[PDB]
């Protein structure tokens, strides 16, 4: 199943196409192998129904629409628009010679009679016009031309990133899993022995498979974590092809836009100043060289835009000038935020009204935007549907579901069922997430179909999902059940022939207590664009910590973690060594003017980390009582790494709009690999250390207040990631802040809270 691409949720409409009953997909794909009447290009699996579609089609030539119980299996083959090597394997649709020729069809006989056809060579994909190397020609593949003048031409296809690399290895797509030095290749799915930031489930479109080099933080060459225990990451050595690299798009000798695809010959700045080469460190030494960008055309001195600025720009010879822009003669899409509510949004009916921000799935996707057709092409537009809302990534229900859904940014995954809960407005009849482990007596589906029993074989018949088969997954009578982890939850087969399966809907048990990292007010969820943040919304932060001086004054910041328990910064008790000197301030939203309620605790003992960080365990004298405005921060398994470009929170009051009051301000968390490059941090970041902030437009202060939180959105709950230390590094201009990273202190925090 290496050979193919697979898609859950996804089916095409199929003229040439075999039905059949089998057991997996692995026989399903045997099957497809055979190639019996036709070429089988993709297939279809069905679990619950155990049935395989094997087809002739694929993306390319069919529509693709969203489906129950099914996975879509499409061959590489005739998805590559690349050749490797002499482009005998080669199936893809070029249909035009180096000249620009039309190719004449493989079948056809007029204007040139073929040596080469389906009739002489069947297992050589001659299809339609495209091109194929037949005859193991060494100059790659050709096809016979419209132009009775010229019998056969070869053609001009892109060489596949495979035995080679084009530009910076971005989109190498090989099989090297060795570093420069000989060292094996650290699987991108596994946290050891390197924990790290490029989970692949919150990376999935950068295509990091097994332990396969690869490039996606804009590295040199492919590079991977290894498996030697004192060897972080390393690089790799990947060939460079010999062949033209992927076109960048059309090109222009005047400015367009930002002038990212000018390729003029301009080389003075603004101010008349003779632009330095690309190629050259003199008089300015800079790392915008064609061996970071070679695709980005940097030859010469002509003015370019290669790193994303407002117009083309080049180095200038003149020592006290560094860089100008470039006065090009005129001629005439990014993430969306996270607003996915902590306060879980609920839905009426089938969820077709639901106009909330919820932008996460059952099993905690990212929902792709309406507008956008990658990774997922379809025709749920704002057009198509004006009353369904279709606006920005959120969970909507256009075309009648049982609940609330949207397409995942997940290749494998086009859709999933929406993180949200039927509004309530048997009590122990309930279920926790997807319900597998539910066994209640609920056997009502939501169209109000009697469920079949699990043992009976009528009017479904299957081989799997029995009380014999699954006998670990409690399938009694006909009770609604989630043996598969189903993303639509507990499930049942129908009594109606003509619909095999339907949920059913199980209510959320109630919580019976003020879970971690669940505030009771929604956050404001502050721009990451707005300059000093943004005042928080009263008690949205339930974990927020005020550390006071024996006078009433608050110094430092803090994180309540358990009812006993508070994690703040070593520095905030340097001045005085006794824990009698320290007062806690609970639920409080105000500075000095303190409301009523507010929970005021002496701390009675105080813990150091012994490996000397800035991190410090306060004991509370009496347990904090756990209400609405006071919840304590859930913290991160041991030693876990926050994935790249994750939006975090920092909170706090501050030193001083919104004066005396609790603010928040957003930051990307970038990964310690990036941070440690040379025109940031240089190497000074260690892993017990965390980077916050912006690489690029810096507010240059030292945010929130010391010890104070830093806390990160995860499917439905913050979790305390960071812990504010001026010390290591404030958010400098183009540099950003380093925070004492929690999950490499999990195990030391566990052992005290358990011994004292
Ligand atoms: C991508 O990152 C940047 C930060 O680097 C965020 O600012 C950005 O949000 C959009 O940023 C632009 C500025 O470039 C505008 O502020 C934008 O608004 C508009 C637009 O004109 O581009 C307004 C328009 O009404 C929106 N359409 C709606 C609400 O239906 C569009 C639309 O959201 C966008 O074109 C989709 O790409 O945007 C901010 O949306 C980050 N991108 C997103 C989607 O948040
Ligand atoms: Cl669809
Ligand atoms: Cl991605
Ligand atoms: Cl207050
Ligand atoms: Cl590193
Ligand atoms: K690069």
């Amino acid at each position: 199943l290496d050979d193919y691409v697979n898609t859950q949720g996804a089916s095409l409409f199929s003229v040439t196409k075999k039905q059949l009953g089998a057991g997996s997909i692995e026989e399903c794909a045997a099957k497809c192998e055979e190639d019996e009447e036709f070429t089988c290009r993709a297939f279809q699996y069905h679990s619950k129904e155990q049935q395989c579609v094997i087809m002739a089609e694929n993306r390319k030539s069919s529509i693709i629409i969203r489906m129950r119980d099914v996975v879509l299996f499409e061959k590489k083959v005739y998805l590559s628009e690349c050749k490797t090597g002499n482009g005998k394997n080669y199936r893809g649709t070029m249909s035009k010679t180096k000249n620009g020729i039309t190719c004449q069809k493989w079948s056809s006989t007029s204007p040139h009679r073929p040596r080469f056809s389906p009739a002489t060579h069947p297992s050589e994909g001659l299809e339609e016009n495209y091109c194929r190397n037949p005859d193991n020609d060494p100059q790659g593949p050709w096809c016979y031309t419209t132009d009775p003048e010229k019998r056969y031409d070869y053609c001009d296809i892109l060489e596949c990133e495979e035995e080679c690399m084009h530009c910076s290895g971005e989109n190498y797509d090989g099989k090297i899993s060795k570093t420069m030095s000989g060292l094996e290749c650290q699987a991108w799915d596994s946290q050891s022995p390197h924990a790290h930031g490029y989970i692949p489930s919150k990376f999935p479109n950068k295509n990091l498979k097994k332990n396969y080099c690869r490039n996606p933080d804009r590295e040199l060459r492919p590079w991977c974590f290894t498996t030697d225990p004192n060897k972080r990451w390393e690089l790799c050595d990947i060939p460079r092809c010999t062949t033209p690299p992927p076109s960048s798009g059309p090109t222009y000798q005047c400015l367009k836009g930002t002038g990212e695809n000018y390729r003029g010959n301009v080389a003075v700045t603004v101010s008349g100043h003779t632009c330095q080469h690309w190629s050259a460190q003199t008089p300015h030494t800079h790392n915008r060289t064609p061996e970071n960008f070679p695709c980005k055309n940097l030859d010469e001195n002509y003015c370019r835009n290669p790193d994303g600025k407002r117009a083309p720009w080049c180095h200038t010879t003149n020592s006290q000038v560094r860089w100008e822009y470039c006065k090009i003669p005129s001629c005439d899409p990014t993430a969306p935020p996270e607003l996915t509510p902590v306060v879980q949004d609920c839905y009426h009916g089938d969820g077709q009204s639901y106009r909330g921000t919820s932008s996460t799935t059952t099993t905690g996707k990212k929902c792709q935007s309406w507008s956008s057709m990658t990774p997922h092409r379809h025709q749920k537009t704002p057009e198509n549907y004006p009353n369904a809302g279709l606006t920005m990534n959120y969970c909507r229900n256009p075309d009648a579901d049982k609940g609330p859904w949207c397409f995942t940014t997940d290749p494998s995954v086009r859709w999933e069922y929406c993180n949200l809960k039927k509004c309530s407005g048997s009590e122990e009849d309930c279920m926790f997430g997807n319900g597998k482990g539910y066994r209640g007596k609920r056997a009502t589906t939501v169209t109000g179909t009697p469920c079949q029993d699990w043992a009976a074989q009528e009017p479904h018949r299957h081989s799997i999902f029995t009380p014999e088969t699954n006998p670990r997954a409690g399938l009694e009578k006909n009770y609604c059940r989630n043996p598969d982890g189903d993303v639509g939850g507990p499930w049942c087969y129908t009594t109606n022939p003509r619909k095999l399966y339907d949920y059913c809907d199980v209510p959320q048990c109630a919580a019976p207590s003020f879970d971690c990292g669940k505030p009771q007010v929604e956050p404001k969820k502050c721009p990451g664009r707005v300059v000093g943040g943004c005042v928080a919304h009263p008690h949205s932060w339930p974990w927020q910590v005020s550390l006071r001086t024996r006078f009433g004054m608050h110094f430092c910041g803090g994180t309540l973690i358990s009812p006993e328990w508070v994690l703040t910064a070593a520095h905030c008790l340097e001045k005085s060594p006794r824990p009698s000197s320290y007062k806690v301030i609970l639920g409080a939203h105000q500075e000095v003017n303190l409301e009523p309620h507010v929970q005021e605790i002496e701390v009675s003992r105080l813990f150091l980390e012994p490996t000397r960080k800035d991190i410090a365990l306060l004991k509370l004298s009496s347990p904090a009582v756990i209400t609405d405005k006071v919840i304590p921060a859930c913290l991160p398994s041991p030693n876990y790494v926050v994935a790249d470009r994750t939006e975090c929170f920092i909170t706090g009051w501050g030193e001083t709009f919104g004066a005396g009051l609790l603010k928040e301000a957003q930051l990307p968390v970038i990964e310690n690999k990036v941070c440690n490059r040379y025109e940031f941090l240089n190497g000074r970041v260690q892993s017990t250390e965390l980077c916050a902030g912006h690489l690029a437009g810096g507010t240059d202060s030292c945010q929130g207040d010391s010890g104070g939180p830093l806390v990160c959105f995860e499917k439905d709950k913050y979790i305390l990631q960071g812990v504010t230390s001026w010390g290591l590094g404030c958010a400098r201009p183009n540099k950003p802040g380093v925070y004492v990273r929690v999950s490499r202190f999990v195990t030391w925090i566990e052992g005290v809270m358990r011994n004292n």
